[PDB]
């Protein structure tokens, strides 16, 4: 599923991401835009043989099991394919664990490089929340 900007903002707000660990909704929408272009089916292979999955590009070395990242952990306790669903519940629940692990949203390279320090509220402007 390819979300619209406001559709995703509303879905994320319902799942508890607005101000989760102090990150306003605009941060999460900005990260999803540049991580996956709002596409739940996005996958990208990393150099080290791990793969990033879904709308927030969650990495198989630490967070989900894809059966092909040797010596990886599965801290979110899910198969990585669950992160590609049109239902973002699995992605959001895993993201809450990642952002709580000490490094905040710096875990997402695109957030660090393209959202951090910008006017992220622009990403929810005009939406009905
Ligand atoms: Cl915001
Ligand atoms: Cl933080
Ligand atoms: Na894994």
């Amino acid at each position: 599923k390819v979300f619209g900007r406001c559709e995703l903002a509303a879905a994320m707000k319902r799942h508890g991401l607005d101000n989760y660990r102090g990150y306003s909704l605009g941060n999460w929408v900005c990260a999803a835009k540049f991580e996956s272009n709002f596409n739940t089916q996005a996958t990208n292979r990393n150099t080290d043989g791990s793969t990033d999955y879904g709308i927030l590009q969650i990495n198989s070395r630490w967070w989900c099991n894809d059966g092909r990242t040797p010596g990886s952990r599965n801290l979110c306790n899910i198969p990585c394919s669950a992160l590609l669903s049109s239902d973002i519940t699995a992605s959001v629940n895993c993201a809450k664990k990642i952002v709580s692990d000490g490094n905040g949203m710096n875990a997402w390279v695109a957030w660090r490089n393209r959202c951090k320090g910008t006017d992220v509220q622009a990403w929810i402007r005009g939406c009905r929340l």
